[PDB]
């Protein structure tokens, strides 16, 4: 599939998965559709995307997904912490890059049975050329060890 720190296209933009930090005491939050502490473990997942097309891209975390070995998606998290660094949206035009953080909670030192998944098509929100992108609506895979 795809490791952490390669670099590959996908639709486009260029996208890496960077480092994956875990933290243990602390307090996180779901990232939607909801004061929780440490659960046991949680991943802080650095990716980077870059806008090699001509149209502008409106990047959005709906893009993104952790699986299971069961193949189970894991509810996005963020933490205080990361201010700053939490990817949410924005606007990315030709040529930029971005670079964020995704959050999720799992059990300590299971990090090993998961992928990140990433959907150019879900990931761009651009209303305006949406049609004209539709062939890009594939998901790519990044096993996190």
């Amino acid at each position: 599939m795809h490791k952490i720190g390669e670099t590959f296209k996908a639709g486009h933009t260029n996208f890496t998965v960077n480092k994956v930090d875990r933290v243990q005491k602390g307090e996180y939050m779901n990232v939607g559709g909801a004061t929780i502490k440490d659960d046991e473990e949680r991943l802080i997942i650095e990716v980077t995307m870059e806008n090699i097309g001509e149209d502008s891209i409106s990047y959005n975390f709906i893009g993104f997904d952790l699986r299971d070995k069961n193949d189970q998606s894991v509810r996005p998290v963020f933490s205080i912490e990361e201010k700053g660094r939490i990817l949410m949206g924005g606007t990315l035009v030709s040529g930029k890059k971005v670079t964020g953080v995704l959050s999720y909670v799992i059990p300590k030192g299971e990090q090993k049975h998961y992928t990140l998944v990433y959907n150019p098509f879900l990931a761009d929100t651009n209303s305006s050329n949406t049609e004209e992108r539709v062939k890009d609506d594939i998901d790519y895979l990044v096993k996190l060890d």
